[PDB]
């Protein structure tokens, strides 16, 4: 914030006033300015709303609750998916999914039942997940939230302010001294609430409030649109009616939405969001000049080019070259057979799905021959041992699951966890890179993604590790479902990065042929086996030796699979 304060002040002209300063704070932050990673991110593909049939997107996204989990591992998380249900929500989609990506060095319930309960209070399943147990992960548990929802095409929700004169609704939860605790009660009425406004073509756009509260979604909203905007701070419902302009602007009061409409509109949304028991009122106007006017009644409490705000200073960014793939070596991450204490908090328990999430890629359908997958993948365990390949393995093995399942890749929201980059640029660089070069040598765009630095416990950063949730296609009526069959082991040992789109080919051709395919480090885990016995089947395999980055698959079927890949009969799965 040293380099910054003065590039704010150079900018500025002049001294920064509080509030100015308190803004900043917020907008120039890492969390919500993401200087390290910008550029880092402007350079890998995109394309986070990614079409289905031309009629349904899925609309996706992953976030960590690193740090206030770290505190709070209950809150933290809930916390997390509460705030990516409404990233998820604003674009107009219906929350359908939640999915978890969790790092720890041990079953932190409070961080799986936070997630868990906050799910179930919002009535969206917890489908699938990931759980990592490391000791690495000590003091840093890296809790990655996931949620995706359908949304017709033709009712996707802008987000950003895109004409003067459209007015910004601030609804939800009232706005109280938070993070200058959230109910999913509200959440559930938000998401009723906002859907019902997209439902009635009142949205024209919107954003969740989170980080920077009232200040990002405005600023943002209407930055994102190249307008400007007159923020009333007297018009945010608050809990705490003393609170502050600058309390007001930057509070991070949980379950709140903002809602970008033309004047007009703004009643039923202020109608809609009462009568479902939220609070809001018309807060912003958008005007076509870039500024940032922040006021609290006709006193001018900060003004600021829009824009300013919007574009953090953005750190230099080092080009990274990839070294020979390593020959990766025993990185234990003592998994944990805690299916129990998912049972008891009622989490990942998610039967939902086109097929057990526990088979790897959690499938759901929009339409009975229309339906997506969904996976949250991540090979920190390999990425500590080589950021670039390890980071970019996870991105090869994720397109492995989706495949597994049927499913062609669509697209990837991920998130960054990585310790300190000012230390390590380079892991930093290593990381996109390899998902930069992991999405081009896929194929696989970016849709969106999460970015969490300087996560380090005294000087010691955490394992760089990228989650990839991975947006997939599949009709359902196509998804292999587990029968009596024959195992056979399919893939090599060890890893060459290309011929990994051999493998690609044959997972393809034997899934097209419906056979029944895993797709997993250990090739079969116990969950796999826990699933495989709620159908009732035994597993009896040679799981073959394999190597940590390996590019086996195990497929399930009557007759030999017939590929151009090493196929060896393992075993079987019966009864
Ligand atoms: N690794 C990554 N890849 C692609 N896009 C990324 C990314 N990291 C961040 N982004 C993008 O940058 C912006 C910020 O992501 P972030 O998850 O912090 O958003 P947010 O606005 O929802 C704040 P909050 O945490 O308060 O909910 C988003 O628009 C996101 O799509
Ligand atoms: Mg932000
Ligand atoms: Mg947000």
């Amino acid at each position: 914030k040293l380099r910054y304060l003065n590039i704010l002040k150079e900018k500025l002209g002049r001294e920064p006033t509080f509030v100015e300063l308190q803004a900043f704070s917020v907008m120039w932050s890492e969390h919500c300015g993401y200087s390290h990673t910008k550029k880092y991110i402007r350079r890998l593909p995109k394309t986070g709303v990614v079409n289905l049939d031309d009629y349904y997107s899925v609309a996706f996204k992953i976030e960590s609750a690193n740090h206030p989990s770290a505190i709070e591992p209950y809150n933290g998380a809930a916390t997390g998916v509460g705030g990516i249900i409404r990233d998820v929500l604003a674009m107009g989609a219906r929350p359908t999914a939640i999915f978890d990506s969790l790092h720890m060095s041990r079953i932190i319930d409070g961080i799986i039942e936070g997630i868990a309960d906050y799910g179930n209070s919002i009535g969206v399943p917890t489908v699938g997940g990931e759980l990592r147990i490391s000791s690495l992960y000590a003091h840093n548990p890296l809790v990655n939230v996931l949620a995706a929802g359908v949304v017709r095409n033709d009712m996707l929700v802008d987000s950003k302010a895109s004409r003067p004169g459209q007015v910004i609704v601030i609804f939800g939860g009232a706005t109280g001294r938070d993070g200058i605790v959230g109910d999913p009660f509200a959440e559930k009425m938000l998401i009723e609430a906002f859907l019902e406004m997209v439902e009635e073509g009142l949205v024209e756009g919107a954003q969740d409030l989170g980080a920077g509260g009232v200040l990002s979604a405005t600023s943002e909203l209407v930055a994102k649109g190249n307008l400007g905007a007159i923020v009333h701070l007297d018009r945010v419902p608050l809990r705490e009616p003393d609170m502050e302009p600058w309390e007001i602007l930057i509070s991070e009061s949980q379950e709140r939405m903002a809602v970008v409409t033309s004047p007009q509109k703004a009643s039923r949304i202020l109608e809609i969001a009462r009568k479902h028991l939220l609070f809001g009122d018309v807060v912003a106007e958008v005007i076509e000049e870039p500024v940032y006017r922040v006021m609290y009644r006709n006193d001018l409490v900060m003004e600021v080019p829009v824009q300013l705000l919007a574009n953090a200073p953005e750190e230099d960014i080092v080009e990274y070259t990839p070294g020979k793939i390593p020959e990766f070596k025993r990185v234990e991450f003592e998994e944990v057979n805690a299916r129990e204490v998912f049972e008891q908090y009622d989490h990942m328990v998610g039967t939902d799905t086109v097929v057990p999430p526990g088979f790897g890629a959690a499938v759901m359908r929009i339409k009975r021959d229309g339906g997506y997958s969904l996976v949250t993948h991540s090979r920190a365990d390999l990425a500590l041992q080589d950021t670039y390949w390890g980071t970019l393995i996870a991105v090869l093995e994720s397109v492995r699951k989706t495949l597994s399942v049927g499913a062609e890749p669509l697209a990837i929201t991920n998130c960054v966890n990585y310790g300190d980059p000012d230390v390590d640029p380079v892991g930093l660089s290593a990381m996109m890179t390899a998902l930069k070069n992991a999405c081009e040598f896929s194929g696989v765009p970016v849709a969106s993604g999460n970015a969490s630095l300087y996560n380090t416990y005294q000087g010691k950063p955490i394992p760089p590790t990228l989650v990839v949730g991975m947006l997939g296609k599949v009709n359902p009526q196509k998804v292999a479902k587990p029968k009596p069959s024959k195992v056979f082991a399919v893939g090599w040992n060890d890893f060459e990065l290309e011929r990994e789109k051999e493998l690609w080919r044959a997972i393809r051709k034997l899934s097209e042929e419906g056979a029944f395919i895993l797709s997993s480090s250990q090739l079969l885990t116990r969950t796999h086996v826990e699933t495989f016995r709620e159908y009732g089947l035994k597993i009896e395999v040679k799981l073959p030796e394999v190597r940590p980055a390996h590019q086996m698959v195990l497929v399930f079927s009557e007759r030999t699979p017939v590929v151009d890949v090493p196929v060896k009969e393992i075993g079987t799965l019966s009864r």
